[PDB]
This record gives C-alpha cells, sequence and structure tokens, in this order.
C-alpha cells in the first residue's frame, strides 16, 4: 500500500555528494545513509537517524526537503529533493584538515574557519576540530564536536573587531592611512584606563600603525573622533548583534550592548573589541563587507535544490548591505596590509607577519581577546580567544578567512607564541596555489607604520 519517498542527497557546489541514500535489506528494505567523506564537514551536515529522518545538522533542519513525502496506492510519491551547498569540498577537505592540525600543534581547547567568497558571501569552507563522524553510532561519540561551534558559539573578538572604528574613521573622513597620530601608551576613558600590550612612551604611530600594530590607546583616540552614536551605528551595519541567516541550524545572534544601554565604559572597551560576543562567521562576514568594496552580502551556505524531476532552483541571493563607500572599503583593505608586513628592524613590522605570503597582497587583523573567568564574573588574565581574519587579496579579494583558537599554548603550527597567522598564511596560500592566481613582482614600497 505505501510508496516511500527516497531521500534527497546532500552535494557540494560541484555536486560532489556528503549525503546519499542507498536502499538494502533487514520491515525487509531499508535505506542506508552514506557518508563517503566520513567526517568532511560533518559539523554542516549532521547525520541521520533510525528512521532515516534527520538525526542533526542539515539532515535535521532540511528534513522536510530531503525526505519528501510518501506515497499511496492514490497520490504519487514525492521524492526527496538535492541539496546543493555553496561547500567546496576540496577547500573544505584542507581547511578542516589544516583546522585539526592546527588544534594539535597550538594545545587550543578547540580551533574554528571559514572560508567565503569575497564578492558574493557565500561559505566556501566551515570547519572546526574534533568533527564526529555521522557513519558512526553518535552515542559513542560523546568526546567528539557534534555541532557547529562556527556559527553557534560566540566569543569576545578582541582586536579583530578593530575593521569597525578603521571603517569609520575613515568613511567619515575623520583620519587618513598616512596621518602621523601622538599615541601614549596609556589613557584614562570613560572612566576606565587602557594600556597597549608593550609600554611605550607617546609613540608617532600612523593611523596605519595603529591598525597594523594593534594599539589600544591609539585604536580608541580615532574612536573618540567617532563617537558612539556612529560607531555603535557602524556596529550594527557590520552585522553584529543579528544572525545572518546563514542557513544553518542553531546560529547564535552574538551580542551588542544596545547604544541606550551602554555605561559610562562600554565605548572604552567595543572598538578594542570587549563588552561584545560574536560567532565566527559574523567574525568574517565583516571582513566579508571590507573585501566587496564596502557592500557585505550575508552569508550562504544553501546554494540551490535540485527537485527529483532533475529541475534545480538555485537559493535566493541575499540584499546587499552598504557598509562603507569603495574607496573606503579599498583604502581599509590597504592599511590591514600593514599587519602582514615585515621589519628586521621590529619599526614597520605589524603584528602578524607570518600571515603575510610572499608575492601576494594579503591583508589581516590579529586579535587577543580575554576570556570570562566563570567563577569571578572577571577577565582571566592569560586565558585568551586567538583570531584572525584576513582578505585574499587587497587588490584583488578572492577569498574571507577567519579563524579562532580557544587559548592556544603555541601559535597555530607549533612555534612558541600564541598567533593564529601561520595558518592563514597556510590557507591563503594554498588558495592562491591551487587557482594559479599570479604573483605581484612588485609589493608597492613597504608602508609606514611608525614616523619619527
Ligand atoms: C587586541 O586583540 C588587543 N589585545 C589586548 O588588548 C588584550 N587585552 C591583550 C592580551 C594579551 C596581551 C596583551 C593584551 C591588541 N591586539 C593583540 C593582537 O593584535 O594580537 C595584541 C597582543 C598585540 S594587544
Ligand atoms: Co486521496
Ligand atoms: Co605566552
Ligand atoms: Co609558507
Amino acid at each position: 500500500d505505501v510508496q516511500p519517498a527516497a531521500r534527497g542527497s546532500i552535494v557540494d557546489r560541484n555536486n560532489d555528494r556528503l549525503a546519499f541514500t542507498i536502499e538494502a535489506r533487514a520491515a525487509e528494505r531499508q535505506d542506508l545513509r552514506q557518508y563517503p567523506g566520513g567526517s568532511l564537514a560533518a559539523n554542516v551536515v549532521g547525520g541521520i537517524d533510525w528512521d532515516g529522518h534527520g538525526l542533526l545538522g542539515l539532515e535535521d533542519s532540511l528534513d522536510a526537503v530531503l525526505a519528501g513525502t510518501d506515497g499511496s496506492v492514490r497520490h504519487k510519491a514525492v521524492h526527496g529533493s538535492t541539496v546543493v551547498l555553496t561547500l567546496d569540498n576540496d577547500i573544505q577537505f584542507y581547511v578542516q584538515q589544516q583546522v585539526q592540525q592546527a588544534k594539535n600543534l597550538s594545545g587550543a581547547h578547540n580551533v574554528s574557519a571559514v572560508v567565503l567568497d569575497a564578492k558574493t558571501g557565500e561559505v566556501l569552507a566551515m570547519a572546526n576540530d574534533n568533527t564526529f563522524d555521522p557513519s558512526q553510532d553518535i552515542g559513542r561519540q560523546g568526546d567528539k564536536q557534534l555541532g557547529n561551534p562556527a556559527v553557534s558559539s560566540p566569543f569576545e573578538p578582541g582586536s579583530v573587531n578593530k575593521i569597525v572604528a578603521a571603517s569609520a574613521v575613515i568613511e567619515h573622513g575623520l583620519s587618513s592611512p598616512d596621518e602621523v597620530l601622538q599615541v601614549p601608551g596609556s589613557i584614562q576613558m570613560g572612566g576606565v584606563t587602557v594600556h597597549d600590550a608593550w609600554e611605550h612612551g607617546v609613540m608617532p604611530y600612523t593611523t596605519t600603525g595603529v591598525f597594523g600594530k594593534s594599539s589600544n590607546v591609539g585604536t580608541l583616540m580615532l574612536s573618540q573622533r567617532v563617537g558612539p552614536e556612529r560607531y555603535y551605528d557602524m556596529l550594527r551595519k557590520f552585522g553584529l548583534g543579528q544572525r545572518t541567516g546563514v542557513g544553518l541550524p542553531g546560529e547564535s545572534a552574538g551580542l551588542v550592548p544596545p547604544i541606550d544601554q551602554w555605561s559610562g565604559s562600554t565605548f572604552a572597551n567595543l572598538p578594542i573589541g570587549q563588552g561584545l560576543s560574536m560567532t565566527l562567521l559574523q567574525m568574517t562576514g565583516m571582513y566579508q563587507a571590507i573585501a566587496n568594496d564596502g557592500v557585505r552580502v550575508p552569508p550562504r551556505i544553501i546554494k540551490a535544490t535540485v527537485a527529483p524531476d532533475g529541475s534545480r532552483t538555485e537559493e535566493p541571493r541575499p540584499d546587499d548591505i552598504r557598509v562603507v563607500s569603495a574607496q573606503t572599503a579599498q583604502t581599509v583593505r590597504q592599511m590591514l596590509r600593514a599587519v602582514v608586513q615585515r621589519d628586521p628592524m621590529g619599526y614597520q613590522q605589524g603584528t602578524g607577519p607570518t600571515a603575510g605570503v610572499p608575492g601576494y597582497q594579503m591583508a589581516g587583523k590579529t586579535g587577543t581577546a580575554q576570556q570570562i573567568n566563570p567563577g569571578c564574573g572577571c577577565y582571566f588574565d592569560d586565558v585568551y580567544w586567538i583570531t584572525f581574519a584576513g582578505i585574499a587579496t587587497a587588490d584583488n579579494p578572492r577569498y574571507v578567512i577567519g579563524i579562532m583558537l580557544d587559548n592556544p599554548a603555541r601559535n597555530s603550527d607549533g612555534a612558541p607564541g600564541h598567533s593564529a597567522a601561520p595558518l592563514f598564511h597556510n590557507i591563503a596560500g594554498w588558495l592562491m596555489q591551487r587557482e594559479n592566481v599570479p604573483l605581484s613582482p612588485d609589493p608597492g614600497p613597504p608602508l609606514v607604520l611608525q614616523a619619527t
């Protein structure tokens, strides 16, 4: 009497299969969910329950699309539609592996990474370490990551948030990359005292140097030019505090205190990335806006669906959001090249020189945010979220890469320190090689971070 719907498959952007059903035997007919890549993108894909319906991930959030409706004899069975993700399996595989070995080499509690297409915001890779294997019983995998922290688990961003301040001082004509500043080693602001990660007297940092060296004091002085209203407006325009609508279950909205609830010290904290939280995806989406000439395209992982006949419907594109002018975006892309600039004299070196890839105008920003002590209601002194976000490349944005390390003892590559810059180096360099993207013989002249 019953005519069963055949579950749809989940494939990547080139129709490479992530999950698909085969017919088998034991009721007697029994359909088996196949996961050829095992753990590949399982944080996104999810896994099957006993009855062949989704248990978690997109298998469950898109179950109705994937499961179809059973027929009867008279009503025809509607077989499940196929879901085409924006993921590129080759990129996801490389990224997911690097993320696992960044966690191993650095001693972090977790490591995650997101790769966006610069112009379109599509999610080309989304990975975390320790990813469960959906071809195996979930109940034996309590020691595994069963979910998708890149969208579900916000953190305080620290210094990667400085893109907002930088975008606001440029867009509002309030400063320029080459402006020579005078930056003390500390200031009192909003009732509190803010210090730079190194002690120094008044330093002739350019605006380029404030972000390339990640001066908190410098960021805040430039932020006083913007004011709370214009800065809070730029936060909101950058997408923070609000879900992206990427199409993944369990997405968090993060957390931005609204301006009418600020305390006297909120403005002293937000421009340096403390006092607010965001997801890795929101973090990478901020850099997507800048990569896309100031136009933010909310990220999306569902590319299209194919009906049982074979007809394809593309997913509807989200509307553009104008965060900053194209001129502003280009100027911020170029400033951020200072973060990867190397200088043996130290003077004109940014915080993330290991992130540069020679022959390419790489551009990014490091961060080191303090985590909250759960048994205190106060910040740890030596527990951090490490964070990197970058664009490949400044002069021709193709890829946006966002990385977070949960409190590593070492670099992502195992060298001493605490930086995520080596992992951006690995992934961005590999993305350029595999597309045979051409080098550039001249990098331009070095950027000036520090005047006289
Ligand atoms: C942004 O991430 C800033 N970090 C801080 O002010 C932290 N409170 C801090 C953590 C650890 C040591 C010193 C300060 C600046 N950006 C960092 C980075 O770009 O990696 C920094 C360590 C240069 S300070
Ligand atoms: Co009927
Ligand atoms: Co240390
Ligand atoms: Co290298």
